């Protein structure tokens, strides 16, 4: 009852990576999330994971709100998660990636929140840093969460149609994670990949996924 994140979990003295219950007041109810306790010491609540395309991603508002999946596999927390967790205290985001050659690169940002539902979860980022690019491939100046039956984005198309899942798309921007899994006899020449511009270019599309969260002051 006492732990709201994996920060919590790791600081009590578990050290093992694997599947914890957190709750943060503000949140509906309990929520299992896989606990990352191996990169840079640890305390890292995944919101999202993907590494086969078991799970699909082509998902509508509602459940992009909510969350979807299992954590002993490919998730994602949903929205409201995201939020409730951010809203508490400073957190950063860490984004982990793989290509399909065995390269594992990662984008980290200092301050990661999310705006609540009537504000489309809109994207807050600061302080971009890592070996997945120079720049950062997700946009930092305001993009709102799209999804195929909720366009919010910066474009007079509709991103979450052309690229698939739910993002932060800009016009439609550098990223997006959640976009098909393609396998490793399909990853190139795919524009609604797994994709992440300043790491493996706009055309591919990435191995393994994971996006997790910390407080700054951890």
């Amino acid at each position: 009852g006492s732990f709201r994140d994996c920060a919590d979990v790791y600081q009590a003295g578990f050290n093992k990576s694997g599947i914890y219950t957190i709750y943060i007041n503000n949140m509906p109810e309990p929520k299992k999330v896989f606990c990352n306790m191996d990169v840079n010491g640890g305390g890292w609540t995944v919101i999202q994971h993907r590494e086969d395309g078991s799970l699909d991603f082509q998902r509508g508002w509602k459940e992009y709100k909510m969350g979807f999946g299992n954590p002993s596999g490919e998730y994602w927390l949903g929205n409201e998660f995201i939020f409730a967790i951010t809203s508490q205290r400073q957190y950063m985001l860490r984004i982990e990636l793989m290509d399909w050659e065995g390269n594992r690169a990662y984008s980290q940002y200092d301050r990661f929140h999310i705006g609540n539902e009537k504000q489309n979860y809109r994207l807050y980022l600061k302080g971009h840093t890592g070996t997945a690019g120079k720049q950062s491939s997700l946009i930092l100046h305001g993009a709102d969460f799209s999804t195929k039956d909720a366009d919010n984005d910066n474009c007079m198309c509709k991103c979450a149609l052309m690229l698939t899942g739910g993002w932060w798309f800009d016009a439609c921007g550098p990223s997006n994670l959640n976009g098909m899994f393609y396998t490793a006899g399909q990853n190139h020449g795919k524009l609604n990949g797994i994709k992440w511009h300043y790491f493996k270019g706009p055309s591919y599309s990435l191995r393994s996924t994971t996006m997790m969260i910390r407080p700054l002051d951890f």
